[PDB]
């Protein structure tokens, strides 16, 4: 859903030398990627997915010499891989896969870092760090072909539909009790706008119980529609 | 809970020159075990778990030569190995943690293979292949913390609770979508005694659409409890 008119294509053109352009699927992200090292926005989920040449574009505009693609989508893993062979820049694709995957792998980038760790550490995440989700079903609907009544929370892998319930608590926890293992070590979790505090402390009580290893990290997030981002190393 | 008196400890004691020696938890497994190859089953979940002695007893009054081991508990692991180091017998401990690994594990074993091969091809399953079932809340009940209500059907992976819901279907549809992935080759599914036909016909659906690379083998097991075991390679 946007509004009528000309639909923004993603963030303010500002010029760079080393441009981190994420795609959003529109859904409020950008504050979060932007936070996070994200110089270029691009908007994901309109009819077209963003075009080699829209990548392209928004290379160039930047003005950047490098730039990390992040396509947060398969379906624009092709895109991001042209246009960074096409380009002036040296540019590098992480190949994330959804959201959370792209916060997970922006938890690496550090603009100190030359590209090359940078690309390193962040392709490393992609490989070996399990990002998830929670969200809620504000309508019927099909997720990986199990239908969801409105109202339930969904707890996502991957954005894989693993656990549903009408109890928060309980779709989390079942989610978590998946992702995390004996040997997990973090996990982050970034807390949505529509997050409640009381299921927050139940959870991390549950953590602090039944993983008593791992290490919790809380931040605020402030995302709409995910009540919380998970990631685990 | 069992019937007054002495508790039966076990399945009929036979003579054999290889002992394959499985533990149930007392739902109504044995059956299914002897079918799969168990000469002695040993019934776990009384008060006390068997003793190392308890398993030495069975080896030695069998009078085999060769003894293989499926504990289908970690607690029992300890008593399985102790039990195998003391017996005249050339015994091999599989280390199945659940009844459902136990399945995974006999579907491996060959009366005609040697003990090695037995052995490599067993444990090869333990750490290779993904088991997981499907049950339900008899009563009010908590795993890993989670509570379930009566009624709720619950989905298992290695004995973690992973999905559950009022709608079995969806319950059993996110479980394999956590079991399942892009690159499995072969699911087994053993259906319960409790199994209902438009589910099983409504999940096999599913499972071709969503993994159509998988092959679906199907067999009656009629165990109570389970409406299904899993188990995917």
């Amino acid at each position: 859903h946007h509004s009528s008119g000309l639909v923004p294509r993603g963030s303010h053109m500002e010029t760079v030398e080393t441009a981190i352009i994420t795609i959003s699927m529109g859904e409020g992200i950008s504050e979060i990627f932007k936070s996070m090292g994200a110089t270029h926005i691009i908007s994901g989920g309109q009819t077209m997915n963003p075009s080699t040449e829209d990548i392209v574009k928004v290379i160039e505009q930047s003005k950047c010499k490098r730039a990390i693609i992040l396509p947060n989508n398969k379906n624009i893993l092709m895109a991001s891989e042209q246009a960074a062979s096409i380009v002036d820049a040296e540019a590098v694709v992480i190949p994330t896969k959804s959201i959370p995957q792209g916060i997970s792998a922006l938890f690496q980038y550090d603009v100190d870092a030359t590209l090359e760790e940078n690309k390193a550490q962040m392709a490393d995440s992609v490989n070996n760090v399990k990002s998830g989700s929670l969200t809620y079903a504000v309508r019927d609907t099909k997720i990986d072909g199990v239908e969801i009544k409105k109202d339930a929370f969904m707890g996502l892998i991957e954005d894989k539909i693993v656990s549903s319930q009408s109890d928060q608590l309980t779709t989390v926890t079942e989610l978590l009790n998946e992702m995390l293992a004996e040997d997990s070590e973090i996990l982050t979790v970034i807390i949505g706008q529509d997050a409640e505090q009381a299921v927050t402390d139940n959870m991390i009580n549950w953590i602090e119980e039944q993983y008593p290893d791992v290490e919790v990290e809380v931040h605020e997030g402030g995302q709409p529609i995910y009540q919380y981002f998970f990631s685990v190393e």
